[PDB]
């Protein structure tokens, strides 16, 4: 069993649900952007889902982003981005106004604000379908709150059922993704490419997936994912000490997890 920076760690073999590893397993911390992972699955499962629907980018998701000196897609404020675009500007650059984008689109409400509302309630009524029970949700995106928070197990169980989801699995494994927004004047803008800020990617053999993770209170954090010889181990690490060291983390209980 390696050992790891990281204070709280889980991983499972993702075909049979059986654990591989266990840190801390149910203890309940903050969970930074790996909270998005919630968020691109409750779009995902929407009855009235087009991911081809246009959304304008309103002047109060560049607003949010700067006010909570939350990571960003840097979506024009005025351009008209698809969900499909929002979904990658979510998961590879870690957009909090692309997660605000999609609340505001798929949330029930006359005004952003009761949408938002609305979203983060979907997200906790997906968190008890799944039956989990240190898992809550106060935020769309992850930023703030002691009302937010989850656990590595109840999170690896969340990203093991959205990556059920075909388009889930072809976003989260995406290293590179440049949108072509629609501007105010009708022209098509290249947007400057996103990068995905997952390095298993790259630097991990086999890795699909998932979400990283980064903030005062949750420290660095990571859901991983990858498939060796017909066997997928996914697993979540929270509150490592720095990037590499989640990365470092991971790549050991994978490895771990696939020579068991």
């Amino acid at each position: 069993k390696p050992t790891i920076a990281a204070v709280g760690g889980y991983a499972m073999n993702n075909g049979t649900g059986t654990t591989l590893y266990t840190k801390a397993a149910d203890t309940r911390r903050s969970t930074g952007s790996t909270t998005k992972i919630m968020t691109a699955k409750v779009v995902l499962a929407q009855s009235n889902l087009n991911l081809d629907a246009k959304v304008t980018i309103q002047k109060a998701y560049s607003d949010y982003v700067v006010a909570n000196n939350a990571s960003q897609a840097h979506l024009i404020v005025g351009d008209k981005v698809t969900v499909r675009q929002l979904l990658y500007g979510l998961m590879l650059p870690s957009g909090c106004d692309a997660a605000y984008a999609l609340a505001d689109k798929y949330g029930s409400g006359s005004t952003r604000a009761a949408r938002v509302k609305s979203f983060i309630g979907k997200m906790n009524t997906a968190a008890t379908n799944l039956g989990l029970h240190n898992t809550h949700f106060d935020s769309f995106d992850g930023i703030g709150n002691g009302a937010n928070y989850s656990t590595p197990r109840d999170l690896t169980k969340i990203a093991s059922s959205a990556m059920k989801n075909s388009t889930f699995r072809t976003v989260v494994k995406t290293k590179a993704y440049t949108a072509k927004t629609v501007t105010k004047t009708g022209s098509i803008r290249t947007m400057d490419t996103w990068k995905n800020t997952n390095g298993l990617l790259s630097s991990y053999s086999g890795a699909i997936g998932v979400k990283t993770g980064a903030g005062p209170e949750a420290k660095y954090c990571l859901v991983f994912a990858a498939t060796r010889g017909g066997k997928t181990v996914i697993g979540t690490v929270l509150a490592s000490t720095s990037i590499p060291a989640r990365e470092s983390d991971a790549t050991k209980i994978m490895n771990y997890g696939f020579a068991l």
